[PDB]
């Protein structure tokens, strides 16, 4: 669905441009070094998380939603991704959701941004 004008992820308000920039960064990922970068990586639907996606069919990926983006990190040049993510359709780039680890029901998992 359309990239929203803003989102509130556990108290961090991001703009449409922050969200777009995150997806752009994810789509621009290529091979480097000796292993995959941690992000983007696949997102899976977990019933307990109560997350609704607004793109259609997957596959889906997650990428960090950060200020001053896009996020980038690699082996030996680690930068924290923080708790917030964009979910997008892995192949098309379509926006699916913004999610966050902040306030989630597990420490590894997600809840929908508000
Ligand atoms: N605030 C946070 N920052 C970094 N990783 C987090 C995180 N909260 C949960 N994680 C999870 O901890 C592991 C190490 O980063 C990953 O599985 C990651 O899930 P994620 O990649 O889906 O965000
Ligand atoms: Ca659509
Ligand atoms: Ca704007
Ligand atoms: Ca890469
Ligand atoms: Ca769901």
């Amino acid at each position: 669905c359309d990239i929203p004008q803003s989102t509130n992820c556990g108290g961090n308000v991001y703009s449409n441009d922050d969200i777009n920039t995150a997806i752009q960064g994810a789509l621009d990922d290529v091979a480097n070094g000796d292993r995959p970068d941690n992000y983007p990586h696949q997102y899976y639907d977990e019933a307990s998380e109560d997350i609704t996606l607004c793109c259609g069919s997957g596959p889906w990926s997650e990428f960090p939603l950060v200020y001053n983006g896009p996020y980038y990190s690699s082996r030996d040049n680690y930068v924290s991704p923080g708790p917030d993510r964009v979910i997008y359709q892995t192949n098309t780039g379509e926006f699916c959701a913004t999610v966050t680890h902040t306030g989630a029901a597990s420490y590894d998992g997600f809840t929908q941004c508000s």
